Order: structure tokens, then sequence, then C-alpha cells
């Protein structure tokens, strides 16, 4: 039992009611404080207040209700990050309609797969994503209505959220007398998120309202989240359609924070925005740390108010993290680790309990352990195995896929992450890598991160994978973005014999990786397999 790591009691208690009720209540309070800003588009320098956000979301909620949407229905939200993104999200949560965000850069096959799973009756989509939706809806007769998110007028023959609302709301509708729907928060689905899909096509991850309600505890937790304090602004550059961006942003709204967003990253827009908006917290993914590592523009700006930079969703090398923290005059980088299937982060760096390299400690309400791959036995301190976690943010299941659900989550509620991890004498957790990413040369384990960090030492980017053999099983190899034998012999001079770059090198102009910064191990393997 000493080998089960447990979250402590929460510093902010779990709240009663559906996630919709909790968001409604908080945002109505902020709405009544004049000038409170909920979202800011840093690209166009436009703000929207809580009063405006609250009022439009409630109008969208009532309209959707009058349209006939209820807990038997799903909507899709398909959009890049924007001021409008969370309007249909909140509207739907207020009335118990399940929300299925669809990645806005999905190709048509991926997009069709996602909506085939969520089976939406109504699709909310940005101007930019509209055509992809049209290109696949023929195969999805479930869809009865398409609404454009980021237009005020009708747009290409489709209603916008504004004209939709106006065609279903009484003109004398009072937003402040609206009452959100009450329902069973364990049974009623809040979100249907898409999984990563290592085993192929993504799945639909169903998240009861309860898991959002537990997130809101973590979010308001002064130690595992961010204490509610007026005039707090966050700069977020994380995709809203992904678990990382979805449940941080809903938390920030519950906290009454100003969420400063950007539809795409640019170094200077980011840095000026930190300054001019007096940002207290920047929420990043690891891939962006490259730009900030070399400094450049940083020390020009007044970042007096920056308290923390938080990373998640992918590995962050200890070196880069420490380097970037130093430049920003921060003690370190705050981490969070989670999976779509755990709703949000369930390992988080507690305030004042930092340890370089660690992704943090088990959050309140949760437990974690690491197990033997061969027998499933619980392992002890410093022993690497598969990270398993359990707690009330674990998904209720993959939509219409009970087999995959049971393959992931066992009878005691443990979710099997597919990550190799260990914990230390103080209960800090370290992520080694995805198990499927590990390289096995003649029986010995080789972790790509160590070879990558070593290749990064040479005076731009790189990805390490296992080139198959026949005797060795795999040989450590790398694709490298420049700023072969020169690299190979350099590596062999930094590591032990078992983890030398016998696989070779393949030069590319870009290392394949996902939105949140996870390397595409499969694509990198194909690149090496073709070349060498
Ligand atoms: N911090 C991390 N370090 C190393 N690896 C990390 C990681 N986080 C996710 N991963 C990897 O992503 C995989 C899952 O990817 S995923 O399914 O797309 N889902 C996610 O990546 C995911 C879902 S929720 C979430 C986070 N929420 C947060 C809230 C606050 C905060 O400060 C930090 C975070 S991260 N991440 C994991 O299995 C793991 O391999």
């Amino acid at each position: 039992a000493k080998n089960i790591k447990k979250g402590p009691a929460p510093f902010y208690p779990l709240e009663d009611g559906t996630a919709g009720e909790q968001l409604h209540k908080a945002m109505k309070r902020y709405a009544l404080v004049p000038g409170t800003i909920a979202f800011t588009d840093a690209h166009i320098e436009v703000n929207i207040t809580y009063a405006e956000y609250f009022e439009m979301s409630v109008r969208l909620a009532e309209a959707m209700k009058r349209y006939g949407l209820n807990t038997n229905h799903r909507i899709v939200v398909c959009s890049e990050n924007s001021l409008q993104f969370f309007m249909p999200v909140l509207g739907a949560l207020f009335i118990g309609v399940a929300v299925a965000p669809a990645n806005d850069i999905y190709n048509e096959r991926e997009l069709l797969n996602s909506m085939n799973i969520s089976q939406p009756t109504v699709v909310f989509v940005s101007k930019k994503g509209l055509q992809k939706i049209l290109n696949v809806q023929k195969k999805l007769p479930i869809i009865q209505k398409i609404i454009i998110m980021d237009s005020k007028t009708d747009y290409q023959g489709f209603q916008s959220m504004y004209t939709f609302v106006t065609s279903h709301l009484p003109p004398g509708f009072n937003e402040y007398d609206f009452v959100p729907e009450s329902f069973d928060r364990d049974k009623t689905i809040a979100l249907i998120m898409n999984s990563s899909g290592s085993t192929g096509l993504p799945k639909g991850v169903a998240l009861p309202h309860r898991t959002a309600c537990v997130r809101f505890s973590h979010a308001r937790d002064p130690i595992f989240g961010n204490q509610i304090i007026p005039d707090t602004a966050i700069l977020s550059v994380v995709p809203f359609h992904h678990g990382f961006g979805m449940f941080t942003t809903l938390g920030y709204l519950i906290c009454g924070f100003r969420v400063v967003l950007m539809y795409r990253f640019e170094e200077e827009l980011f840095l000026r925005s930190l300054q001019d908006y007096k940002i207290q917290t920047a929420l990043l993914v690891p891939t962006l740390f490259s730009f900030f590592a070399k400094s450049t523009l940083i020390d020009k700006y007044d970042l007096s108010n920056l308290h923390e930079i938080a990373s998640g969703g992918a590995p962050l090398s200890k070196e880069v993290g420490e380097a970037v923290a130093k430049r920003f005059h921060l003690p370190g980088i705050r981490q969070g680790y989670g999976l779509t299937e755990t709703t949000s982060a369930i390992l988080i760096t507690p305030e004042g309990d930092d340890k370089p390299g660690a992704v943090g400690k088990v959050v309140p309400f949760f437990e974690a352990k690491v197990v033997d791959l061969d027998t499933g036995k619980t392992l002890g301190v410093n022993q690497r195995g598969e990270l398993c976690v359990r707690g009330p943010m674990i998904m209720s299941g993959y939509v219409n896929n009970p087999e995959a659900t049971n393959a992931l989550i066992d009878k005691d509620g443990w979710l099997h992450s597919g990550d190799i991890a260990y914990w230390d004498e103080d209960e800090h957790f370290f992520i080694v890598d995805r198990l499927k990413s590990l390289i096995k040369y003649k029986g010995y384990q080789v972790a790509p991160a160590e070879l990558e960090s070593i290749l990064l030492q040479h005076p731009f980017d790189a990805g390490v994978a296992g080139l198959p053999d026949d005797d060795a099983g795999e040989l450590p190899a790398a694709v490298v973005v420049l700023e072969e034998k020169e690299i190979v012999d350099y590596v062999a001079s930094q590591v032990t014999t078992a983890k030398k770059l016998r696989g070779g090198v393949v030069f590319v102009d870009e290392v394949p990786k996902g939105l949140t910064g996870k390397l595409d191990a499969r694509k990198i393997r194909e690149i090496l397999i073709k070349a060498k």
C-alpha cells in the first residue's frame, strides 16, 4: 500500500451540481462585475467580458433548448481557438447536451471518423472548418443543422450563432432569469473528446459532468491549480478542442480569469502579449520552448507580472525547462500530466513542491501506481513500469466501444496509460516515455529522450526511433533537423555502448510531431525505414 501514491485532501472542496450549473453560477457572478474580461483575442486586440460571454452563452443555451436539444443529443464544436469557441460549449453544458469538439485540422477521413463516433445532431463550425464539414456530412445523416461560429450574419447560406439565437429566442428574454438544467452528473455526458489513437483511428472519450466538476476543484485549488484572485490574466496557446485546452480553459472561466488567446503562435505577439496584458500564467506546450530557449527578444519586455509558465501534453527535457525558467526569472516550469481519458492532468507540480524533470504529484481524489509489464505486479520506489491511475475524472468509457474501454480500465478502476514512469522517495513522478516509443536493442532498453537530449547538445531539432533489425530487434536511429557519421561518432562518445546510434541518421527539415508536441514515432520510423 506504501507503493500506491495517493493525492492529498483537496485545498478547494468539490462543489455540488452539474458542471453546467457550476459554470453558470460562477460566470453569472463575474458577469455582474462591470468590466471583467473573460476572453481576449491577442491577434485582433478584441475583448469579450464575462457579462457578454455569459449573456450570449445563456442565449445559445435557451435557443438550443427551444430547438429541441436535450440530454439525448450531441453537438459538435469544430473550430480553431477563438473568442467564440466556448459559447456553444457553455450553452450545451447549461442544458445537458453532450459536446464533441472536433480537431479543426483533422483531414476529412479523421473528421468523418470523429463525427461518425459522436453522431452530432447539430454542428457548430468556424468559417475555416465549414468546407471540411460539408465534404463529409453526406455520410452523416444524423446531422440536421450546421451553424457558423465566427460570423455575425448568415454565412454562405448557414445561420450563425447570432441569427440562430434570434430565430428561436423571444425578444424580451432575460438572460439573468435563466436557470441551467439539473440532472444526474454521473450519468449525463459533458464532453466527448477524441483520443490520441496509437492503435489507429481515435476513439470517442465520454466524460460525465462529474469529471468536469472534479476538474473545477483542481482548477480552484491554490496548490494544484490557481487560486481565485481578481485581475488575473492567463495566456493560453493550447488547442481548445483537446483535453489540455478544454479543461484548463473551463477552469479559468470558473476562476473568473481573463483568458488571452491566439489562433496561431508567433514569438513576438506572444511576448508583447505577456507584457501588455500583465499575464500571470502562460500555458504552453513543450514544442514552443525552442523559441524561448535562445532568448532573443525576452529580456526587452517587462514580464514583471509573470508568476509561472506551465507546460503539459508532452515531454519537456529537464535541460530546456531549466534553461527557459532561468531566462524568464522563474524558479522552474510548472508541469501537468494527463490523458484525454483522464479528463485533465492527474499529476501536477504542486505550488512550492517543485523538482526539475518531474511531472509532479498525484492530484486530490486520485491514486497512482506503476506496474510490471509482464505480471502486472505493483512496483516500488524508483522502479520503472507502466503508469496506472484511478480517480473520479476517469472517463465513463469509449463511445460505443466497450472492448477498448475494458482494455484500458480494469475492474478496480485503474486506467493503464501506456506510459513508462517511476516515482521517487518524495512521491514525485517521472515520465520516461510512451512504452511503444521505447527502443529495445538486443534486450536492452533505449529511451529516445536521452539520445535526443544528447543530439540537441550539438551546435536544431531531432527525433529518435528504432530502425528494425533481425538479430538486435531494433537499432537506435534518428531523424535530425540541422542548424551522419559525424553525428553517430559524436553520440557514441557521450553514451554507453548499448545505446549507440547504430541505426544511423536521416536528415529532414522538420521532425514530425502533433499539436501538443508529441513526436510521431510511427512517421519517424517510416522515414528511417525508407531512407536507411
Ligand atoms: N507533462 C507530460 N510529460 C510527458 N508526457 C506527457 C505529459 N502530458 C501528457 N503526456 C503524454 O501525452 C499522452 C496523452 O496525450 S493525450 O491523450 O493527448 N492527452 C493529453 O495530453 C492531456 C489530456 S489533459 C492534459 C493536461 N492537462 C493539464 C492541466 C493543467 C496543466 O498545468 C497541465 C496539463 S497537461 N493533457 C500521455 O500518455 C503522455 O504520453
